[PDB]
């Protein structure tokens, strides 16, 4: 469609805003707030609906790992709740392939998911899948030609440079040619015939590189770095442009959203959230009303 949606993330405690962004003038609208706060939640659209999964309340009153799948209709501007994951999911990622949304990894308390779930919007259900080779929370994920990849995260001791691939119809996953970077709570998106992963932390310091998956090479490749270094970014694609949107800079909780030009090779600032957080989820559907 033609707005950049922002739901949830992480600023002293998890948020429930939900704002639009419009490329084509500059302008941020808030529309109906999240009926549960949340951050490490993931974004994504399936028939013009945006869906808001898994994440974390961080309150005072204490912290609860979300299960959650609930579902934003910009017609009417309000959230109805869709059916639970099996299992709470705490820095998940999503993808979509042919209109049903896979949700993995991510964390529940001290447990690490390698685990992988599919819901199809139709049924109103979640199904389990075959599990990731790897416990990957912070996991980055993105969709290319149908297949699904999970890139990057924390398996519960290590933060991790490796990345698999889920091929739908032998119901299996695959290692991928690792990243050069260790990378967890990266953006990970694609565009063209490639996987981004932007930014992340490697266990020591928040990342501005950026690399590249070709996936008919098999190799990965750094293209030029973001201006702001950057964890727990929110990602997305919109007319063929990146975008990415706050995240944590080891100082800072950014309200910076930068965008990348691959034919220039170059990231400029394009707007400021209206306020600083990390941890969101982002979709891009179309403007409501
Ligand atoms: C994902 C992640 C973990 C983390 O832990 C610490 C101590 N800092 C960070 C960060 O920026 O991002």
């Amino acid at each position: 469609g033609r707005l950049i949606y922002t739901a949830g993330g992480y600023f002293r405690q998890s948020l429930s805003y939900l704002e639009a962004y419009n490329p084509s003038n500059g302008s941020w609208l808030r529309l109906a707030d999240l009926q549960v706060p949340r951050s490490g939640l993931a974004g994504c659209v399936v028939g013009g609906l945006l869906y808001a999964v898994g994440g974390r309340n961080n309150s005072p009153d204490g912290n609860t790992d979300s299960s959650a799948l609930d579902c934003y209709n910009p017609m009417t501007n309000q959230w109805s709740p869709c059916a639970s994951m099996s299992v709470p999911r705490n820095r998940i990622g999503v993808g979509v392939i042919d209109g049903h949304i896979y949700a993995v990894g991510g964390s529940h308390g001290c447990i690490h998911h390698s685990s992988v779930e599919r819901y199809e919007p139709e049924r109103d259900e979640w199904h389990l899948v075959a599990p990731m080779l790897t416990r990957r929370i912070g996991v980055g994920v993105a969709v290319l030609n149908r297949l699904l990849y999970a890139v990057g995260g924390f398996d519960g001791t290590n933060r991790l440079n490796s990345a698999e691939c889920y091929y739908p119809e032998r119901n299996e996953w695959r290692m991928i040619t690792p990243m050069n970077t260790i990378r967890s709570g990266a953006g990970v998106c694609v565009l063209h015939n490639c996987i981004y992963a932007a930014g992340g932390y490697d266990g020591q310091d928040q990342l501005n590189s950026v690399e590249r998956y070709d996936v008919e090479t098999e190799t990965w490749t750094f293209v030029a770095p973001m201006r702001h270094h950057r964890s727990a970014l929110g990602i997305t694609v919109h007319q063929g442009k990146i975008y990415v949107l706050g995240g944590y800079d080891g100082h800072t909780f950014l309200d910076s959203v930068e965008c990348y030009d691959p034919d220039s090779d170059t990231w400029s600032e394009v707007t400021r959230m209206t306020s600083g957080r990390s941890g969101v989820g982002v979709a891009v559907t179309m403007e409501p009303c």
